[PDB]
């Protein structure tokens, strides 16, 4: 026998989260085990595999990685416990302190925690700097670089996720919220498109820029023809000079790049390189290597902030990521909290970063040494971190951004002003539910 704290996450991250899992029993003296369980890969059936044992009352069910936008429909539904049903009282201020403001805004609902994070995730600007002189700071140089790219026959795609899903959607979100707008209000009870003039302004801002990178002179057919892509391989493949993307490209360029398969950047060709492509197909490099292929990489490969929507105002980038929730099935309470303060302390935060590729929430690891020389771009991460946008939080989310995005495809055929009523009026649609 042995009291087991079963803990279910993604199966993409299932070999990181088994290691920390298993640096977790260590400690436990014997007590109990935490035992990692893989869901499905794809996020939408994780929730639904999680929703089908939370309403059949299976009571094996104890700690659970919710995708930070299921906070509002686990809460209502009374799903997760609230933090302050920790029998210890010590799962709320373990998961404020040393938290950054983002990802905790992302936890709560009706002004309390219902869970606390573990991982997080902003989009950042990549660019080539050999052909592109300054990344651009806000939307309107990102039009601009790209048509006149276009002119001088050189790569003219923005390479952005554009198709309809929740990639829309967060795009979508990241430019309202940076114009001072809000899908729906605080507590996702009212649509707040256009119910003032100042926010209409705000919704019809983002409207215009979804629009003027759809038809840009030279813009990638994934868009202007609704087709099936991938942002990540056409900057890879010298097709786009800028791209918006979570930080995963990185480390994805320089193993396709030292496997040979970016053409502008040969790290298979650097002698110290070699080797460094484990049995598995991994760049697993050590320190000297990562920092000879990072330093080869900078005359083809540059990032820099998201780009700003107003002149000044840095942007207010969405979120993602995960946080570690209770579920109302646990028979331990007790052991299931203290499972979740271990599996997000410093260490095992540094883990998940360093050998997961996942950002790390605690801002304690944006001064770790170890950390910034595997992040180079951890001070613009910290940054939109910090000052982050949050997607609307609403138990009927799933059905609020199928919506947003049937409307908002394909964004070629937007009028801002009149796809902005129409946006207003689905959303509404959504919230009476």
């Amino acid at each position: 026998q042995g009291l087991v704290v079963s803990f279910y996450t993604p199966a993409t991250d299932g070999a990181t989260f088994t290691a920390i899992a298993q640096r977790c029993n260590q400690q436990f003296g014997g007590r109990f085990t935490i035992a990692q369980v893989s869901l499905p890969r794809s996020p939408n059936e994780q929730r639904l595999q999680l929703a089908r044992r939370l309403t059949g009352n299976d009571r094996t069910l104890d700690v659970m990685a919710l995708d930070v936008v299921w906070t509002a429909e686990f809460a209502e539904a009374g799903w997760a416990l609230p933090l302050s049903d920790d029998p210890a009282g010590l799962a709320e201020n373990d998961a404020v302190a040393d938290t950054l403001p983002g990802p905790l805004a992302t936890a709560g609902w009706n002004h309390k925690l219902y869970a606390a994070p573990v991982t997080t995730n902003t989009q950042l600007l990549w660019y080539r700097p050999d052909l592109v002189n300054s990344p651009p700071t806000d939307w309107n140089a990102m039009i601009a670089e790209a048509a006149r790219l276009h002119a001088a026959g050189e790569p003219s795609w923005i390479a952005v996720q554009a198709n309809q899903g929740e990639g829309l959607v967060v795009w979508f979100n990241t430019l309202l919220v940076s114009a001072g707008g809000s899908v729906l209000s605080e507590d996702g009870r009212h649509v707040t498109l256009t119910d003032t003039p100042a926010h209409r302004a705000a919704t019809v801002s983002a409207l215009q820029i979804l629009k003027s990178v759809a038809t840009t002179p030279g813009a990638d057919p994934s868009i202007t023809r609704t087709e099936e892509g991938s942002a990540r391989l056409a900057f890879e493949q010298g097709k786009a000079a800028l791209e918006v993307n979570w930080p995963f490209v990185f480390a994805s360029m320089l193993e396709n790049a030292v496997k040979g398969g970016v053409p502008f950047l040969p790290l298979n060709r650097i002698p110290q390189l070699a080797g460094s492509i484990n049995d598995i197909g991994t760049f697993t490099p050590s320190d000297e290597q990562f920092r000879i292929a990072y330093d080869a990489s900078q005359q083809v490969f540059g990032f820099a902030p998201y780009p700003a929507v107003a002149p000044g105002q840095p942007a207010k980038v969405t979120i993602g990521g995960l946080n570690l929730a209770v579920a109302k099935t646990t028979r331990h309470r007790a052991e299931a909290f203290e499972a979740v303060r271990c599996l997000r302390d410093q260490h095992n935060q540094r883990y998940v970063s360093l050998e997961g590729g996942l950002p790390a929430v605690r801002a304690s690891l944006y001064s770790d040494p170890q950390f910034q020389a595997k992040y180079p771009m951890h001070a613009i991460i910290r940054q939109q971190l910090t000052d982050a946008a949050v997607r609307p939080a609403t138990p009927v989310y799933q059905a609020l951004s199928i919506r947003l995005a049937a409307v908002l495809s394909p964004i070629t055929e937007i009028d801002p002003e009149s796809t902005a009523d129409e946006l207003a009026a689905q959303a509404q649609k959504a919230i009476d539910g």
